[PDB]
């Protein structure tokens, strides 16, 4: 993005066998600007360093820098990855060095590794080392690894033959752990990019820019909540924020503040702070933040409400000092305790989610990269049917496939012969779909639906109107700041038993590039039913986070029906007071459907709350052929029969009922080929193309699912709907 | 702090709360505040312990402990008057009760520029109509909204090498405010309004008796007392609006307060059956008390009979509370109750008995000259120009409900964002936006227009009427 600095260059094997001695081409050293024996600042991952020389090499690329396997285990880099080289011109000889040898390498050999290994090594070299590196010197006919623990030029030196090298005998303990991105990438966190992109945002700008805060006026970040299911990542998130700033990430868990006694309770939180208060670049991550604060009614004990005013004294402690922020995780924002979500204290709060099917996709990608596949699956439906899951699920799905991939092998002799390459299968991620128990499922999800408008046809001025109501005012607004005034909240469906109604209007969202939510039916009955209206408070907030977003409502002549056999509900007036407080700026729309607009609480007709009512009537003759275009996918057919012959003498159906035709062809389509195949299996290429037979028996075993007497209710609403107008003015 | 206190150990909470008392024996001029003193004090029985009726004795023993002998003040926060528990906030002691509220579009104007001044806008937003929108803000909220300006000052730059080529001169533009008022979220959302609207009255013509009554009754107990006191008798206590289910939804007691320099307090018809339906019947006295005390307050009921809809299938929770709060409140304070009910058959009959409610005043419905107003309205606060017409109306508008005449105008506003988006297409098809409507633009528009009222219920609404009609007598 920035090119103040040509340093991103990509890593490469070198020619020369000294570890503090890496290689540049000749032109890109002057642009570097750089001498004959420069040391360089080489800046990898974790934000980690390690100092250098560059040499000139005639037969190293220009973009890209040779490096041997010393430094890129130092730098927590591979092959093909991107570093940057900065040069240094402070650099400055060593005082004192003290080294400590990793025990793996020191087993078997014994005596002063001094004058063996470290006084052959650091001998008029003049080679810099840094604080944490890891250096190999050869000896002996073996490999000796050593670290640098502590030196007394403590950022960086260059081993002077006057430094004092402290080498007395104590073997430190390689960590396998430290080797590996815990958690640096960008791209390590996936299906998040909507919402991931502006978290980073406001975490980036805060950083890297201490003069802009008294541009800003006041700082927008100063704790963020992470609200969201369980298992999404936000662990994930909050490693994948830290050490790509450069700031101390210093996670604090919820449960380790709560399981310490008391007074050690009321301690390591001041502590933790102002060790976060000592340096500059500060993050604190906590994580179950509802466990150290629940609402005020399940405080059912002294020290958990001590806890929580420790915590909100030493969160309003700090006012613009040292630009320290704080994030926490969250099971759902009503179980936190309301007295923390202030301005100020708590105020920009964010949602995660579920990742969609792209985002599982590149997730599944992400958990699929460090292990070899077969190179056989589809891998995109597999991400396709995971509804209602989480990237948790998603783990434990591809650690499933593996652990049936390990099943494929009998009770071998329990060497590397398989580790060396996997072979894990499609029908192996079937299996472990199989055996899936999900976590998103029983909690309605937001997502862009895949339709592009071409499933249905017909209704082609309800649909102009539906792009000039909807679409168009998120489009241009500047016609609405032109004579027009604010637009319509949202309109209602009435007509036929609406099965083509969620398709049609899921179909704006994907065309507005906005999000959608469907409350169902059966869910507001259990609102009703349950005593909880108070939720539908909360999904409002969510929609309104979600903006621009579409709000999809059926059967409200289900809730209306319990009443007329009073008139309102608990939840009606309780939605009628949600939407009444909704803006007429943001793009909130929503929709109704109704199968019955007769039996309907009228405290919704009225313009200002909701003035459009769009009548639809049964998809007619040359409907069926748009219903028909639709049945190219899910029962796909090439050429047996015109799909014409049914709408030439059938009168009315529904497209339901028509799709309950093409399904019950396809039972007998694939029921046919049952007895097709069992035949030729006790003889001993499945050909599913199907004949116009199945055809013939679909739509003679049918039922029309409408009623006529409903029907003419629809045109006495019709009629109705032939108003009061005028024939014409007299200019 | 409050939390201060509540953060240290059992023992400790007498800690850093007499201190400052004592140290307020230093400082004759002195004020002590107590932020948040809802967790310090909040119900005794919601609490669950013993450490905070400590801390309660002790603050209410520490109160009257400085008994006019330093001549300290006490002020604290509270979030709502019901969190503090009523022994603490009892007469006499810690007794003295003034609000905050929410400011209105010359507050958020005055917030805005008090947030603008020190910062360097683009010079080029209007920062009036900003704030005139955005209802339910909190200012620190409009904080944000500038904070959010100033960093999509900083996005729109690219990523520099960090001078001050933007730095030293914040460019902000409308678009900017408007996206991010859309990033963002009101928390002052869902409360009652108690500072006045405008409507400034010269929207609403005709019923030149109805407005004769509405000057009688609220324009005078405070502009003339003396001279309503040369009879003895009280002012009128409440008035009821009956009519039809047209141009009624609000702005005419807002304008009649708005003569008077008056607060405005408006009571949504499903909000009382929310409280009805949830057994809330504890709020109404709040709400109730709040409306008196942003006196001189005018109050409006609307959709009584939705309650009275819902007895269908007389009186019930929500109307005994209502009935004993109205009764049970002065002749002065300046509160009038105004109830919009649109079917007047199934009212409740101690609301009709005088002394409560008397003044049982008809609204019929819009004529030729309330329709003309109507559309004069819709000429108001809209841009418009020439070739328009109303003489076309005189018999196409014959009677109207004016929420009918208002979606006409809407609608036909709305047909010209399509002819907009036709212009639009013009300019697409290319490679004159033409904003005023046709001559013609309503022909269209008058099959979009049905008179929702029944002839049946204006029978019923004459019968209603011709009932309370009284006698004459001459000879
Ligand atoms: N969307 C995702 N992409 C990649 N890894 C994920 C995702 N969601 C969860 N994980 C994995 O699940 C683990 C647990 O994450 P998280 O649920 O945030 O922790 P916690 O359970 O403590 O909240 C992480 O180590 C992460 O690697
Ligand atoms: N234009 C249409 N008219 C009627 N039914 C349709 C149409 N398009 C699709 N369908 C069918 O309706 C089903 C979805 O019904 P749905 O909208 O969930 O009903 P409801 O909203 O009443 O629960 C799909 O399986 C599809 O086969
Ligand atoms: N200008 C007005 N302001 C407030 N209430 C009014 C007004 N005009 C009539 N009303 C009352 O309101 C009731 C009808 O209101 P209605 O028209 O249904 O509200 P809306 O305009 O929201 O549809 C009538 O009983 C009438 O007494």
């Amino acid at each position: 993005k920035q090119k103040n600095r040509p340093n991103r260059l990509i890593v490469d094997e070198a020619i020369n066998e000294d570890n503090s001695v890496v290689s540049l081409s000749q032109p890109k050293m002057d642009e570097l600007q750089l001498f004959r024996g420069d040391t360089v600042l080489l800046k990898g991952k974790k934000r980690r360093e390690a100092v250098c020389i560059v040499l000139s090499d005639d037969t190293c690329s220009d973009e890209k820098i040779r490096m041997n396997r010393v430094v890129r285990n130092n730098l927590r880099v591979r092959l093909g990855d991107v570093i940057s080289i900065q040069p240094c011109p402070d650099v400055k000889y060593g005082k004192r060095i003290h080294v400590l040898p990793i025990d793996d390498t020191v087993e078997g050999i014994t005596g002063n590794l001094f004058e063996v290994y470290l006084k052959p090594y650091f001998l008029e070299a003049y080679r810099p080392i840094r604080k944490g590196d890891i250096f190999l010197v050869h000896g002996g006919m073996r490999a000796v690894e050593f670290k640098v623990v502590e030196t007394d030029p403590s950022p960086y030196c260059i081993v002077a033959p006057d430094t004092v090298i402290h080498c007395e005998g104590e073997p430190i303990k390689r960590e396998d752990e430290e080797e590996s991105l815990n958690e640096v990438g960008y791209d390590d966190i996936g299906g998040c990019r909507k919402q991931l992109a502006q978290i980073k945002e406001m975490v980036e700008l805060p950083l890297r820019h201490p003069a802009l805060f008294k541009a800003i006026g006041v700082k927008p970040p100063r704790g963020i909540l992470l609200y969201g299911p369980p298992g999404t990542g936000k662990t994930l998130i909050a490693r994948a924020v830290a050490n790509e700033t450069g700031a101390f990430f210093f996670l604090i868990n919820g449960p380790e503040i709560m399981s310490k006694l008391a007074g050690e309770s009321e301690s390591n939180l001041r502590k933790a702070f102002e060790e976060a208060e000592k340096n500059a670049p500060a993050i604190i991550f906590i994580d179950e933040l509802d466990a150290i604060a629940p609402k005020r009614e399940k405080t059912h004990g002294e020290v958990e409400r001590r806890i929580v005013s420790q915590l909100l004294t030493l969160m309003d402690g700090l006012k613009q000092r040292a630009h320290v922020i704080v994030m926490a995780a969250t099971n759902r924002p009503n179980s936190i305790d309301p007295a923390l979500r202030r301005f100020g204290r708590f105020d920009r709060e964010v949602d995660i989610g579920i990742p969609d099917a792209t985002g599982r996709l590149e997730i599944l990608q992400i958990h699929t990269k460090n292990m070899k596949l077969a190179d056989d699956v589809d891998l995109e439906q597999v991400a396709n049917e995971t509804h209602g899951h989480v990237g948790a699920d998603l783990a434990a799905l591809c650690s499933e496939a593996a652990l049936q991939a390990i099943r494929k092998k009998m009770d071998l002799i329990d060497l590397a012969e398989v580790m060396n390459s996997l072979a894990v299968t499609m029908d192996d991620f079937r299996w472990a779909l199989s055996q899936s128990n999900p976590s998103a499922l029983r909690e309605t999800v937001v997502e862009v639906p895949q339709v592009t408008w071409e499933d249905i046809g017909g209704l082609e001025d309800v649909k102009r109107e539906l792009q000039e109501l909807v679409q168009y005012p998120v489009e241009h607004p500047d016609k609405f700041l032109k004579f027009g005034m604010t637009p319509s909240k949202g309109v209602l469906f009435y007509g036929p038993p609406g099965c083509g109604k969620t398709l049609l209007a899921k179909a704006i969202a994907n065309e507005c590039q906005a999000n959608f939510i469907s409350i169902k039916g059966p869910e507001l009955l259990t609102m009703w039913f349950g005593e909880s209206e108070a939720n539908v408070r909360e999904i409002f907030d969510k929609a309104r986070q979600a903006a621009p977003c579409v709000l999809f409502f059926d059967e409200l002549d289900s809730i209306a029906k319990a009443r007329g056999g009073g008139a309102a509900d608990r939840v009606i007036n309780q939605i009628l007071t949600e939407m009444d407080g909704m803006s007429t700026k943001k793009n909130v729309f929503i929709i109704g459907a109704t199968n019955r607009p007769d039996i309907i609480d009228p405290a919704i007709l009225r313009p200002g709350r909701l003035d459009q009512l769009i009548y639809i009537p049964l998809p007619d003759e040359k409907s069926r052929v748009a219903i028909l275009k639709a049945n190219l996918r899910k029962s796909p057919v090439a050429k047996d029969v015109d799909l014409e012959f049914l709408a030439k003498m059938t009168n009315g159906f529904s497209g339901a009922d028509l799709t309950e035709i093409c399904q019950r062809a396809c039972k007998l389509a694939i029921r046919e080929s049952i007895e097709s195949e069992i035949r030729r299996e006790r003889e001993r290429d499945p050909v599913p193309e199907i004949r116009r037979d199945h055809f013939e028996e679909a739509m003679r075993f049918a039922r029309r699912s409408v009623s006529d007497n409903d029907i003419r209710k629809y045109e006495m609403f019709a009629q109705t709907l032939q108003q009061s107008r005028g024939f014409g003015s007299f200019r």
